[PDB]
């Protein structure tokens, strides 16, 4: 079974900022080490590479903690008053049925108990446009960090003028993993059935040299995925398998120097791929706040209609008071619950492709 409209925007909002944290964690699992004769781009490339970590540990840090419990807080926060109202509406109702009519008692309780209840709604509207500008404004800066990394690699492997092909052949394969991985993500996100509590994410290191992670020359991209109780760490292998085994041959044919060089772009996989999920995060986040929005509006068109003198007949027959929108609304309370409380589970290793 199908999750609602609201449980829809919950949980794919709440999805893509984990993929977020999923790929600040694979920006910090980026790695590379000079050659035993360390040359004169090193240090410069490396300050860009500690830039990106840095702005990737503002959000596992600080910001994405308060993103990701924003997008269900807002639902379940807003669940009391919502009940409290639309019972009180119930009984209004159930008191005085046939209550119409601008100066009617009933009518102007009921105008009241609703007004403030889109009053609370505009609040919470505000609350997550709020959480979307501090998404956005950090994407300024993780952008700034991945153009000056990509901008770095792509200055020193124009310097090389033998490896032309073998990077060329690296960055169609790097092109090729990295679009795999963001769909995997990107599946996830806007799955619609619900996702569990089992969330997990696959966070990975990726040999793109020889040389492994910590000896001399060696390259490591990150990768990471998101997945639920379908990603695994046998898909990961595979994809990085189909992707880059031809790549791991060619390399072997190289000096370890050359290697790192034909491998520099890696640096940038994982902030690729954050930039990728800011993108994707922005825009369900705007669904998310239309949720709200749309919901407000609602709730102001009953407003409206009481005090152009409708009836608490005509009122009572609405969507918003209607059973189906109880059973949803309270679904939805239930699957922001299981987000709010999800475990998220961190498994970190070091892939290569094969030999
Ligand atoms: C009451 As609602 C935010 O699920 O439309």
């Amino acid at each position: 079974t199908q999750l609602n409209p609201t449980q829809q925007t919950t949980q794919s909002a709440f999805l893509a900022t984990t993929v977020i944290t999923a790929q600040c964690h694979a920006i910090l699992n980026t790695q590379f080490t000079p050659p035993t004769v360390k040359p004169d781009w090193f240090d410069d490339l490396s300050k860009k590479l500690d830039s990106a970590k840095l702005v990737a540990k503002q959000w596992i840090d600080d910001l994405g903690p308060q993103v990701s419990a924003s997008i269900p807080s807002s639902v379940i926060n807003f669940d009391a008053t919502f009940q409290a109202s639309i019972d009180a509406i119930h009984e209004l109702y159930k008191a005085d049925p046939t209550a119409s009519g601008k100066d009617n008692t009933t009518v102007q309780q009921a105008s009241q108990i609703m007004t403030a209840l889109s009053s609370q709604v505009s609040g919470i509207e505000a609350t997550v446009k709020g959480m979307n500008k501090e998404l956005s404004d950090w994407g300024v800066k993780m952008q700034a960090a991945h153009d000056d990394l990509v901008n770095g690699a792509t200055n020193i492997q124009k310097t090389i003028i033998d490896l032309q092909t073998d990077i060329e052949s690296m960055n169609n394969a790097i092109d090729n993993n990295r679009a795999a991985i963001e769909k995997l993500n990107k599946d996830l996100v806007y799955a619609q059935v619900a996702v569990g509590v089992g969330i997990f994410m696959l966070v990975a290191g990726v040999a793109l040299t020889v040389a492994t992670a910590g000896t001399a020359a060696a390259v490591s991209g990150g990768i990471a995925a998101v997945g639920a109780a379908g990603v695994t760490w046998g898909v990961l292998q595979n994809q990085i398998d189909d992707d880059y085994d031809s790549i791991a041959q060619e390399q072997k044919q190289k000096a370890e120097d050359q290697q790192q060089i034909i491998a520099l772009q890696g640096l940038s996989n994982a902030s690729s791929a954050v930039v990728s999920a800011i993108e994707t995060s922005t825009s369900v986040l705007s669904d998310f706040e239309t949720t709200w929005t749309v919901f407000g509006n609602e709730l102001d068109d009953v407003v409206t209609k009481l005090n152009n003198g409708a009836s608490m007949q005509s009122i009572i027959m609405e969507k918003v008071m209607s059973d189906a929108a109880k059973n949803e609304w309270d679904d939805a309370v239930e699957l922001a619950k299981q987000l709010a409380s999800a475990k998220i589970a961190i498994e970190t290793k070091e892939l290569a492709p094969a030999v």
